[PDB]
């Protein structure tokens, strides 16, 4: 029913399109789409508080978060709303991305249209690293590719 | 409140950042910033039904009309809610925009957010232009500079 989508874009080599669907009011969203320009293996995959790219990816500001919780996995129930965990790029740069949330919504307080979608530098230890950090960014570095989330037809 | 923004960017050298407040739920929008790399003279400026980038610009489909009402100016009762008319660029090519509108909303319904600003390769008419794509598209023609309207902090 409803269709969101986000083209990543960044100052280096990665890009990517993403597409987001959900059937039904608060069902779990479908996450599919491609990212290229990768290095082999995890990166961080979050929605950000804010769809404003003015001065590049640092614009959008920290993990989408509306419920006050601390950084986690998509499959925790202590997250960000922005967690989606990562995706993994394989030995030619490309990430396939297939995820399903029920985190994320495209409707209400957990809505991510207007906010912006990063594809990070390094995997996301998903909140279980050994530091303070890993409970706020997961430790996933800088951000490669971003785009903000917009209405599809 | 409310702040929202867009970064501008097409396939050639056209490039802005657009700033818009609301101040007060369902009250007046105010929307400002600058672009570049513009000729001399009225270039139409509006927002798009979609915040779909996928194929560049063209992807945004068309006005975003949700009331079904003809092409107008942002004076006029006769408009969709993404009609905001003409900036104009200097000489040096640059428009220092600088609008006011109680149409467009960032909250409530009409909301803008998620969707994209455009700005156009000629003058909007503001559906005066005595031809048939006057009522519909102003006569604006192709798409310079596009960018999906996002949250700001
Ligand atoms: Se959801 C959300 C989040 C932030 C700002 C606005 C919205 C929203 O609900 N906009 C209305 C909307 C959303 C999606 C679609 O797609 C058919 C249409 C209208
Ligand atoms: C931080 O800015 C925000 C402004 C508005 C919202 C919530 N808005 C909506 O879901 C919505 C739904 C239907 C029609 C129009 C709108 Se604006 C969230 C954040
Ligand atoms: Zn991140
Ligand atoms: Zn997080
Ligand atoms: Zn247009
Ligand atoms: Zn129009």
């Amino acid at each position: 029913a409803t269709k969101v989508v986000c083209v990543l874009k960044g100052d280096g080599p990665v890009q990517g399109i993403i597409n987001f669907e959900q059937k039904e009011s608060n069902g779990p969203v479908k996450v599919w789409g491609s990212i290229k320009g990768l290095t082999e293996g995890l990166h961080g995959f979050h929605v950000h508080e804010f769809g404003d790219n003015t001065a590049g990816c640092t614009s959008a500001g920290p993990h989408f978060n509306p419920l006050s919780r601390k950084h986690g996995g998509p499959k925790d129930e202590e997250r960000h709303v922005g967690d989606l965990g990562n995706v993994t790029a394989d030995k030619d740069g490309v990430a396939d991305v297939s995820i399903e949330d029920s985190v994320i919504s495209l409707s209400g307080d957990h809505c991510i249209i207007g906010r912006t979608l990063v594809v990070h530098e390094k995997a996301d230890d998903l909140g279980k690293g050994g530091n303070e950090e890993s409970t706020k960014t997961g430790n996933a570095g800088s951000r490669l590719a971003c785009g903000v989330i917009g209405i599809a037809q």
